[PDB]
Parts: structure tokens; C-alpha cells; sequence
């Protein structure tokens, strides 16, 4: 169990550091002010003076504060105290901080993961806490049941950027999945139904969704939208009745309104036998 | 079981409601406009009728499924006569009020009303996991729920016969959300050459997890405490902002984003920073 530094303890910080003693590690940390730091020295974490003592105390550096220019304005005077040590980088941001750092931290011989967490505080050491991981396979690989310890660490491959990209993709899914949850229970609530009520109707139907991914997937790598069943067209109409349904029921139509909007686009672009998978190509021509 | 059943309309739709009728044994006599659509179901044992008043006279219950709720008045409303008395089964798609305004005229006729919505195609019926709303009278659906089993996982949801469409349309509502948020996230990470299919199991995995938060935000959307000490409004309301952001850097579009961006920020305006997503529903309603 290999000594550790964290930089940074705010919530997540702070369960970093928590899950790190927790499974036997001597940890090392700094924070700007140090009162933060007291409940993880009272379970045996050691607060350093400066965050250079911190580096300068363990072959691996967490750093995980509020975002990247936070993050370069406390890394870029460490860079020659970081050289030879590697850097796991837990601040969320773009792709292009992260591509950024990656730059930076090869300058100087930085070892560098970023990782970017799809997750809660109070879930650090969770199996079902995934971390999306990219940059340095070496990091990935040889600290690789350290990472564990705070959760599923998904290595994405060597563009230090792709862990924001697929985290910003794959929460645009659960944004998108909650707003129209939310939309049905509101819609459904006009009827004295209540969003619990509603719940379970939804996850069994979330279950048909998933089901539907693999063959939109499929035509949206081909290229070949072309349906029998579930035509553009008649989904056009479907999102129009929802959101005439939902004025005629008293609520608001923001999310079938911008839905429509985006599919009936595409019908405007495509055929009328297009599969839903077409959408794809009016999203990227935005 | 076994009892006697009329189906109206043979359309790809009607057709599979028949076909599992007849499969499991029930004398069942159809009506189509078209009668050669009734050809291998006549085959496989199926009587067909000579006018649909013929059909509807052949069975105590009575399904239709037809293009809309137009087309099915300008059937039925003839047929009010030789239908009192009669289990009507009504799984024509359409709107809550169409099946209302049926489920009156049914009432002020003499007609027993249950109105359905299937969800699932016709290659479906029958099979596992198909799933068909129901509402209207609980007796027809007592009476009947082995034939209605037949198509699917039947869930009667009341008695307005309104209810199955309008969650029908909720439900929708969330494929159609969770349809276009895929292809948005497929198409930004093409940017990266990562393909649909590659992007697949990661949304597979991820929406486990996403269908975990539900009952979370279902218990806050009713009990109107909406606080959270994690996941507030503000970062999420930001994250949604850079999604927008990082979609135009990587070259392309925003629409998804940029729609959610603004509706979840719509709340933040009246409400709290550390508001949880459950708080949403507050906006929608009052829209
Ligand atoms: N919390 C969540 O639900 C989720 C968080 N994340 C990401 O995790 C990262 C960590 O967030 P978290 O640590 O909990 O946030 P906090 O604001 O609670 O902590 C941020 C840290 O940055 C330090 N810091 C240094 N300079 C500044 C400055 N100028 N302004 C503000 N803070 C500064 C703070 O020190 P000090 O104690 O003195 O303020 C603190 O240590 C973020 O990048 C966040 O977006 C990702 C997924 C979900
Ligand atoms: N198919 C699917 O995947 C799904 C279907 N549904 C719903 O099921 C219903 C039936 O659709 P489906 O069977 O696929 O459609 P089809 O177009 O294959 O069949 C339409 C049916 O309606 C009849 N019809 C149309 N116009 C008239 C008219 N003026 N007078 C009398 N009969 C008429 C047709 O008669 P004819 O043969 O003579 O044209 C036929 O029986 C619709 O409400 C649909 O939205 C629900 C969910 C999914
Ligand atoms: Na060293």
C-alpha cells in the first residue's frame, strides 16, 4: 500500500484522501487552507505544509479542486517537484484542458492520467462509482487497484481528453432521460398520478429503450437510416401529440416542443421511411 | 377461457392480435375493409365475417385496431346498436380525449369499454416483455385478462379510459429523450472516430446507473424538499452548458444541450442552487 498525495480537499478531495486510508494507504495531503484537512488527519492523514512537501512525499499525486485554471495555477509551479512522479488529474473539465495538462505534464517527464469521476462523494469506493480514465496507459496500468479503490476506472485510451468527452456524452444521456422523467410525471400528474406512481412504468420501459440502442447504433454507423416499423414520420406526429396533449392537460411543452423541433428537421432533410438512427446526421450538422 | 372473439381490422396490428387469439385455441371471427388481409387467418381457422355488424354479432368482445380514432368512429358509431351488451377492446392508437370521447359513447350505448395502447410492434404480440396500457372498465379486464395476456403484459391503469394513452405519450416522451441524447453523444464522440457501436455499451452500462437515480428524484418530485448537498442544479446546470460548449468545439451541432441547458437553468432562475433535478418538475408544470 504505496504512499499517496491528494491535492485539493473539498467533497471530493476529501473522500479521495477517505477512500485512500480506508484502504491502508499512508496519505499525504494539502489543501489551500488546512482546517479542511483535520477529519482526514484525525483518521491518520498527514497534512504538509506546502504542496510541494506534499508531492515531494509520495511517487503518486492526486489533484482534484474546483477546476483547471484552479488546477494549473497550483500544478505549474510544481512541475519540476512533479517530474518523475505521476499525475492523476480528478478536476472536471473539457476535453481541451485536459489535452492541455496532458501537454504540460510531458514537458516535464509527468506521468499523466486524467480522469474525470460519473459520481457522488459519499460514492468514492463504490463498484458502482465508475471513473472514466485517458492519457498514460503506464499510469493506468501500473496503479491500477489504487484507482479501483475509488471505483470502475474505465481506461479509454491515450487522448488524455476523452474521459471529459465520453463524460459529457454519456451525462447528456441521464440529463436528457431525467427531464422527460420528469416531463411524463408533470404530465401524468395532471391526472392526480404522481411521480412515484409513474416510476416504475418508466424503468420497465427504460429496459424496451436500451433494447432499441443496438440497431439505431448499427444504421447510425452505416449510414443506412431506412426503416419498415418506426418511420420518422409517424414519430413526428407522435412528438406533436405529446406536446398538444400536454397544453390540452395543463403543463408546459419545452421538452416535446425542442424534441419535435429536431426530429421534424430531419424529416424536412431526409425520407419519410428514415429510421430515428437518421437524426444523427441533423445533430452534427446543428 | 375459450370464449368466442371478434377482431375488426387486419392491418399489420390487427392481424397479430388475431393470429394469438386463434393460436391459443379461441373461435375467433374477423372483419377487415380489405378481406384478402384475412387470408392465411381464414387459413389457420379464423371465420370471416361478411360485414363488420356480422363480426361484431359473432362475440360477447369485441377488439379493434385500426389507422385512428376517425376512422374507428366512422366504424364503430354505425355499430352502437349491435354493440350494446358487448365487451368493446379498443387498441387503436390516439390521444387521451379521443379515448374519452369513446369511452362516453360507449357508456351512453350500452357498451363495455376497455381502451388499450400496445407498446410494441406486431412481431411483438405474444412475445416476452411486450407491454399493453389499459383503461377503462376493470370488469372487462377482469373478465378478460387471459385473452388480453395473449398480446402481452397487460396494465390496467384505471378507469378513465384516457390513462393509457396518456402514459403511452409520457413513456414516448422518454424514448424519443433518450433516443436523441444517445445519437447527440454517438455523434460527439464521433468526432473522435469512436462509432455508435463503440459509444453502445458504455450508454448500456450507464443507464443502469441513470435508471438508478430515479427513485430518488420520483420521492423528491412528490414530496416538493428538493435539497441535496451533491448534485444541485448549479454544477449540473454548468455541466450542461460545457456539454453545449465542448459539442460546438469538437464540430458539431447543439440542439440537445442547448434545450436542456435552458430548462434545467429556467428552474434555477426561480429556485435554488443546491435544488435537486427533481425540482425540474416544478418548471414544467407551472409552463
Ligand atoms: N461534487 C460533485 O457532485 C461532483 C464533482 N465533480 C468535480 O469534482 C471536482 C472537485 O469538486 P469539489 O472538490 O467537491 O469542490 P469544492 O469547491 O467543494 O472544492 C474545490 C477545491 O478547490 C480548492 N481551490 C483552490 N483554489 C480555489 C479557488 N480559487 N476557488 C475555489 N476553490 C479553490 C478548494 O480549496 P478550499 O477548501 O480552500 O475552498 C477546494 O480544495 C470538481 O472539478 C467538480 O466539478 C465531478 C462529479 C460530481
Ligand atoms: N404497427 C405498429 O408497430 C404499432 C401499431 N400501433 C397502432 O395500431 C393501430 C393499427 O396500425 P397497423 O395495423 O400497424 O396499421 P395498418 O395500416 O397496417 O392497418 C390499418 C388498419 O385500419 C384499417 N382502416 C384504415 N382506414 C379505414 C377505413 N376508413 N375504414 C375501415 N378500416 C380502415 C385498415 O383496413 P384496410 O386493410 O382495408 O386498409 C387496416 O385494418 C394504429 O392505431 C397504430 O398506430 C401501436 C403501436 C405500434
Ligand atoms: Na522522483
Amino acid at each position: 500500500r504505496e504512499r499517496v498525495t491528494v491535492l485539493g480537499l473539498g467533497r471530493m478531495g476529501a473522500a479521495l484522501a477517505g477512500a485512500l486510508l480506508a484502504a491502508g494507504h499512508p496519505t499525504t495531503v494539502w489543501n489551500r487552507s488546512a482546517a479542511k484537512a483535520g477529519d482526514l488527519v484525525a483518521r491518520g492523514a498527514v497534512l504538509a505544509g506546502t504542496a510541494a512537501e506534499a508531492v515531494r512525499a509520495s511517487e503518486v499525486v492526486v489533484v482534484c479542486v474546483t477546476d483547471y485554471d484552479v488546477a494549473g495555477d497550483l500544478l505549474g509551479p510544481l512541475a519540476g517537484e512533479l517530474a518523475g512522479r505521476a499525475l492523476i488529474n480528478l478536476t472536471s473539465g473539457s476535453p481541451e484542458q485536459a489535452r492541455r495538462s496532458a501537454d504540460w505534464a510531458a514537458e516535464h517527464g509527468i506521468d499523466y492520467l486524467d480522469g474525470t469521476i460519473m459520481a457522488v462523494p459519499q460514492g468514492i469506493g463504490q463498484p458502482g462509482s465508475v471513473l472514466l480514465l485517458s492519457g498514460s496507459a503506464e499510469v493506468h496500468s501500473g496503479r491500477k487497484a489504487l484507482i479501483e479503490l475509488w471505483g470502475d476506472g474505465d481506461y479509454l485510451g491515450a487522448d488524455a481528453g476523452l474521459s471529459a468527452l465520453y463524460d459529457l456524452a454519456l451525462l447528456g444521456v441521464m440529463w436528457s432521460t431525467i427531464a422527460s422523467f420528469l416531463h411524463g410525471a408533470a404530465l401524468l400528474g395532471t391526472e392526480d398520478v404522481t411521480a412515484q406512481q409513474f416510476l416504475p412504468k418508466v424503468e420497465r420501459w427504460l429496459g424496451a429503450v436500451a433494447s432499441f440502442l443496438p440497431g439505431i447504433a448499427a444504421q447510425a454507423d452505416s449510414g443506412d437510416y431506412a426503416t419498415d416499423v418506426s418511420g420518422l414520420d409517424i414519430n413526428v406526429a407522435g412528438l406533436d401529440l405529446l406536446a398538444r396533449v400536454s397544453r390540452a392537460q395543463g403543463i408546459g411543452t419545452d421538452v416535446p416542443a425542442a424534441l419535435h423541433e429536431l426530429y421534424a428537421r430531419r424529416l424536412a432533410q431526409g425520407s419519410a421511411n428514415d429510421g430515428l438512427a437518421s437524426l444523427i446526421d441533423t445533430i452534427r450538422r446543428g
